[PDB]
């Protein structure tokens, strides 16, 4: 009849394709642009109560590696011919980690100091979520962001409502059983951060190999201690993989 989203915000564009939709909308009152995730909630009533308990425990979250929350509200519009859950989140930089990485193809432009710094933020963000008994399960360059303050942000996660390149095996076939799946994703990210790429062909080919622990020799030589971690993080038996804390507490994560 009269939508909360339509009255309070004037849309700019769309950003994300749902697995729900994500718009860039200016709040008219405070005249700031935000990322607004629109979700179609489950018609099953008891599945809904679970989703709400999550937004309740999600709103609580506050961490520098986590995107800033603002407001969450519901809309039950008239069937044009269903209830939506809108979520207002801090709008991040148009250049995400994927965009950033595909702008820097030289092993120089991937300076060791900058890459370890970036990854640590991603690692710390997961430590936090893991400490709260939460798992991200959407870790990939396409869904890692920078603020207008150049601070790294682990992207959209949670509120599942029931590329697989960074997904762990058990995540691709199974129920994504353990939080370890995030550790695995971190592994491939750290690699791709350190090891540049020329083509999508190379990216896919090399990463598909690195998934099965086939590392370019140039890498293993140049970065030996990181290679130890990336192995540990990719360890094919999840239980073998380090906890988010163990990664942050490493010799490499110092001298900065
Ligand atoms: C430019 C930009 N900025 C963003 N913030 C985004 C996002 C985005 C990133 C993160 C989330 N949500 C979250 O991180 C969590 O779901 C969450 C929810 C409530 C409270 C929390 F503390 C955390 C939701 C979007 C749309 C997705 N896309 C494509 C974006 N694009």
């Amino acid at each position: 009849y009269i939508s909360r989203y339509l009255t309070d915000f004037e849309p700019i564009q769309c950003l994300g394709r749902g697995g729900g939709v994500v718009f860039e909308a200016k709040n008219k009152v405070d005249d700031c642009n935000y990322a607004i995730k629109r979700i179609r909630l489950p018609n099953r009533e008891l599945a809904r109560e679970k989703v709400m308990r999550e937004v309740k425990a999600l709103a609580k979250l506050e961490h520098p590696g986590i995107v800033r929350y603002f407001n969450a509200w519901l809309e039950a519009p008239p069937e044009k011919w269903k209830v939506y859950l809108y979520i207002q989140m801090q709008l991040c930089r148009k250049e995400n980690l994927k965009d950033w990485m595909n702008g820097r193809c030289t092993i120089e432009e991937r300076e060791r100091s900058v890459c370890l710094h970036i990854f640590l933020q991603i690692a710390e963000a997961v430590e936090f979520l893991h400490s709260k008994g939460l798992m991200h399960r959407n870790l990939k360059p396409s869904n890692i962001f920078f603020t207008m303050d150049d601070v790294v942000k682990v992207g959209d996660f949670g509120l599942v409502t029931a590329t697989k390149l960074y997904m762990s095996p058990e995540q691709i076939h199974g129920n994504s059983y353990s939080h370890k799946v995030d550790i695995f994703s971190l592994g491939l990210i750290l690699f791709e951060l350190l090891y540049p790429f020329s083509t999508q062909m190379e990216r896919v080919r090399t990463l598909t190999d690195v998934r099965n622990l086939k590392f370019p020799p140039l890498f293993t030589q140049k970065y030996p201690c990181e290679y130890v971690m990336v192995q540990d993080m990719l360890s094919p038996s999840p239980m073998e993989r380090p906890e988010a804390i163990n990664i942050i507490e490493n010799a490499v994560f110092e001298d900065l």
